[PDB]
């Protein structure tokens, strides 16, 4: 309780329940001092005026936050094997978060050599927001989680948000929060933060594929009791029609009538990893789907939830439909396509519809003697009322919940980048060093005082989520998909640090494997 | 006003007792009938509206385009097809992550 004892030990570990495993991680956080204890409101004129559709106004904070909101800080690689060939579904239910060893240290610049001394009375105040009454930034996959690697350190990242603009100008309903008014915990070398949460009941994530199409759920064997309209034309020449109706059944497949449909398709601009079959042109932004929102075009990422590569040809990808991760020690630009890592869909194409192609075909008129039937494409289709998909899939680098606006009416709020959907999300977590003045002057003086100490803080998270997982039941006989590692030889083994020290990971790893009945 | 016509695949078509397997004649088979359903829902074979295609403007007339498909908006009311003795009673909702209104 005091300088000399420990607030609380390095707990990390994963138990095993049957239904049930708890996954305990802990790292160790620097935190800078952002803005130099200033709010500021930031804009695109101040990086720059360039462009209309990119603009914004918001505030940067001198606070910074915790963020843990991909599953690589919570599950190594093994536990993430574990848990994606054994279950069928997962779902968070608790969580807890401890914060402790906190010490603080004062950076003494000497113009000779620049000096740290340990500094034992500052302080580090940290609140979290229950009420979510800040804006809630977690959603939005950005970097600065935790490291996947437990023996990282990592630097704190800044907190900010973006209001209402017009251009870069502020507009009258434009709010402004001041994170210093609230009831925030003040805690020296010494003492120790906790909070729990318990998550919102929520759907378990869907960690099997389909083991049967959603076209074919028939039997191969039996007939159909209803018809389809098989000819028209009763033969060539003039005057030649007669209705002919025919039993669906194996011969004719496609025929059949179905009691359910796929999802919903908003279509993407095809585009192949081998490089000489692309158009010659910047298709990138202008042939790219999106979506207009207040005079604002706000290119349409991971919307719907589609097959990304068809079958059989996997040199191409949605243009903006897929989600691209980068490899260890990549470039902010111009990165080329082997330095990053390209999601599949694979799996999802039995209930959803490929993301490159229309969605079906509809008649555009009606026939008659004189005039021919004309059908078009339907590029993108809504909701039905027998319309049926899935999520897209979870990866161990992606988000695993998001904020779900809060708003009259919403369907199926589940995010489209990955994870669980929450009205109420884990409570994001701010923190700051409390500002220690230099010397002020002797004779009083109005302004405020803009001179500080450098100064920074270090200590240890310890992040507890509490799963639980729904298990494998399947009956089919042959064996199943797993996920492997590749046993031939290589320079390094894949998880796993380098010789220099540096740790990666090589490809996505996403959570269906397992199979089960449509 | 008009059963001469029918929707192509919309319709659900029973065969009468005794009825071959292919290229049966029209009057060989049962063509539904979907009339009673017309007051919240829009006829099969007939667009469902019609929406502005841009903006009107002192040069410009104004252009309007067909909806020949449409999704589920928040006002939009509807109805389920009409139960047969003939047909089928259930259906066994696919097991999925979501799905709207998950009848037959």
């Amino acid at each position: 309780d005091g300088v000399g004892s420990s607030s609380g030990n390095w707990h990390c570990d994963s138990q095993w329940l049957g239904d049930r495993v708890i996954t305990t991680s802990t790292r160790t956080w620097a935190l800078p001092t952002y803005n130099n204890h200033l709010y500021k409101q930031i804009s695109n004129s101040t990086s720059g005026g360039s462009s209309n559709d990119n603009a914004y106004f918001g505030y940067s904070t001198p606070w910074g936050y915790f963020d843990f909101n991909r599953f690589h800080c919570h599950f190594s690689p093994r536990d993430w094997q574990r848990l994606i060939n054994n279950n069928w579904g997962f779902r968070p239910k608790r969580l807890n978060f401890k914060l402790f060893n906190i010490q603080v240290k004062e950076v003494t610049d000497n113009n000779g050599v620049k000096t740290i001394a340990n500094n034992l009375t500052s302080t580090v105040q940290v609140f979290t927001d229950s009420d979510y009454q800040l804006p809630y930034v977690l959603g939005s996959a950005h970097e600065g989680c935790l490291p996947p690697f437990p023996a990282d350190v990592f630097m704190i990242p800044q907190y900010g948000y973006l209001t209402l603009n017009d251009g870069s100008q502020a507009v009258g309903r434009s709010s402004f929060y001041c994170l210093e008014y609230f009831p925030s915990q003040m805690l020296r070398t010494g003492n120790n933060f906790q909070f729990s949460y318990e998550f919102e009941n929520v759907p378990f994530h869907s960690s099997y594929a389909h083991s049967q199409s959603l076209d074919r759920l028939m039997n191969p064997l039996i007939d159909q009791y209803l018809y389809y309209l098989s000819k028209t034309i009763n033969g060539s020449g003039q005057n030649q029609q007669t209705l002919k109706f025919s039993v669906a059944g194996p011969s004719n497949m496609a025929v059949q009538g179905r009691n359910y449909i796929p999802g919903p398709s908003y279509r993407q601009q095809r585009v192949s990893t081998t490089v000489t079959q692309n158009n010659n042109s910047e298709f990138a932004w202008p042939g790219a789907s999106s979506w207009a929102l207040n005079g604002r075009n706000s290119l349409m990422n991971p919307g719907p939830a589609m097959a990304s590569h068809k079958e059989g040809e996997d040199r191409f990808f949605p243009l903006s439909g897929s989600l691209i991760f980068g490899k260890q020690g990549t470039g902010r630009d111009n990165v080329d396509a082997d330095k990053v890592m390209i999601t599949n869909e694979e799996e999802i194409k039995t209930t959803n519809p490929v993301a490159t192609e229309s969605y079906g075909q509809v008649a555009t008129n009606h026939q008659s003697a004189q005039a021919q039937a004309q059908t078009g494409w339907v590029q993108n289709q809504g909701i039905l009322p027998g319309m049926v998909w899935q999520d897209r899939d979870v990866y161990l680098q992606g988000p695993i919940w998001a904020k779900i606006p809060h708003t009259d009416g919403n369907f199926h709020p589940s995010p489209l980048m990955g994870g669980f959907g929450m009205k109420h999300p884990p409570p994001q977590i701010l923190i700051k060093n409390t500002p220690v003045p230099a010397d002020p002057p002797t004779a009083f003086n109005k302004d405020k005082l803009n001179s500080f100490i450098t100064q920074y803080s270090t200590g240890q998270v310890s992040v507890e989520i509490e799963w639980e997982l729904q298990k494998e039941n399947s009956k089919r006989w042959n064996p199943e998909i797993q996920y492997t590692s590749n046993y031939y030889k290589s320079n390094n083994v894949e998880f796993a640090v380098n010789t220099e020290g540096v740790y990666s990971e090589p490809r996505p790893i996403g959570t269906r494997y397992l199979t089960r009945n449509l």
